[PDB]
């Protein structure tokens, strides 16, 4: 993988002289980042249904969690390893196998955090002859020829260090302003502000416009990095870009403002 | 067919007793039936000539599997139906190198008084590439990635082990007799001994009242043939036949019975 980005992208048009505000607030921008609430990760594995028809949650997890079955029959019956978090082993054990549980089973995760979704699809089959029990590739995904009443374990590993408890250093959070002034293509934009969590401020370019551009330093400490544009002219007209890279989740968060300043009647 | 199990000559003189020797104590029947179709699998772990095996897991017929170290409890798994369809296999969810060792996996028959046995060899590695199944020239060896599942397959679907009822032949024992000159596969019928307690015996009056086996056979496992008063008409190749279909025995002993005259 090369880069995974979120983007947003609006069109601002506001009167010369009034106050430009360009939002740009994330959760990823929350430096003292809470090693449970910021780091909910949730597993759960999905059966096919009948044809044309809906999917059935078989089993969830949440990190730092207890995992949850959505039918009681299927209690002490369907087990995932409560330290599937710690070691990055989501894989699903059924205890006894039935035809009930023959279909194509999905093991999903999602970073609630990060914005991470992963799925792995592996078909079960049943079978009442021993001797045939097997696993193969068909081509996209594994199959599991299962004997009827023997357990079955259908494997699900990611150890990426998104998914597991382990931590790396929580290095300073920067954000960076940038701008492109009309008629100016993109990869020439030039930097603006560089915004660190801890409170300071490196201006760039041009000292007729940082006199007019501030932020609220206080509001870091919720994520809170908007841009303000006090008494708004025409040379402030452009295309603005708050971006961030966020290194445990392997992020790039980008807000983009085509900002157009009018003047009155 | 059966397995012969001894061939002997017997020279008698006529007008006494033979007494043709047929005996097994698998042959035994009696009225009561306490637990007549209960097996049992067990999964031993051992390690080498001088460590001693360690029972993991153990599961009776009709009844629950039971695991013996609580770690390994939702850990190594049989099929609760293991009995029903002979997938005996022992599924471990992820080992360690603690699981290192020879996994044997036994089943026992209360009844029959059968054993039948086979070795696995689990050794765990590092790298997955590394990860393969061989046959090291007498038992099967694992090669499992740490942390990934091994299934030890343990597959015997013959009817003495599983919930399969190939009708219900009894025990019956046959004696059968063969005179001088009578080709094989026409060897005359003498007696059948059914477990549950009906007989047949064959051939004319005079011959009826002279060849018996002892009332309680199959009470005490002894099927000798007796016949009494010797006749040199007597003479020829008798076999007892003894067959338990359910517990597979199929065993027969050969008399060359030879009656001299008094001079």
């Amino acid at each position: 993988a090369a880069s995974s980005s979120l983007v947003s992208e609006s069109v601002v048009s506001l009167a010369a002289g009034t106050q430009a505000v360009l939002r740009c607030q994330s959760p990823r921008m929350v430096w003292t980042q809470d090693r449970l609430h910021d780091r909910q990760r949730v597993v759960h594995w999905d059966l096919s249904g009948g044809p044309g028809s809906q999917r059935r949650r078989l089993v969830d997890m949440y990190s730092a969690g207890e995992q949850r079955v959505y039918e009681p029959r299927d209690r002490d019956r369907l087990l995932l390893s409560p330290s599937a978090f710690h070691d990055g082993n989501f894989s699903l054990l059924i205890r006894a196998v039935d035809r009930g549980d023959e279909g194509v089973y999905t093991c999903n995760l999602h970073h609630h955090y990060c914005h991470l979704d992963e799925s792995l699809a592996v078909r079960l089959e049943v079978t009442e002859d021993p001797l045939l029990s097997r696993a193969y590739w068909d081509g996209e995904k594994e199959v599991l020829v299962v004997a009827h009443g023997a357990p079955a374990l259908m494997t699900c590993i990611n150890r990426a260090h998104v998914w597991t408890d382990r931590h790396l250093e929580e290095a300073q959070q920067v954000v960076h302003w940038d701008r492109q002034l009309p008629g100016v293509s993109h990869d020439r934009a030039d930097r603006l502000l560089d915004l660190y969590a801890s409170g300071e401020r490196r201006a760039y370019g041009p000292p007729f416009l940082r006199d007019r551009v501030s932020v609220n330093t206080n509001a870091f400490a919720r994520g809170d990095f908007s841009l303000r544009i006090d008494e708004l002219e025409r040379a402030d007209e452009g295309i603005y870009s708050c971006h961030l890279h966020h290194h445990y989740c392997g992020l790039h968060e980008r807000r983009v403002f085509h900002l157009q300043v009018t003047e009155p009647a």
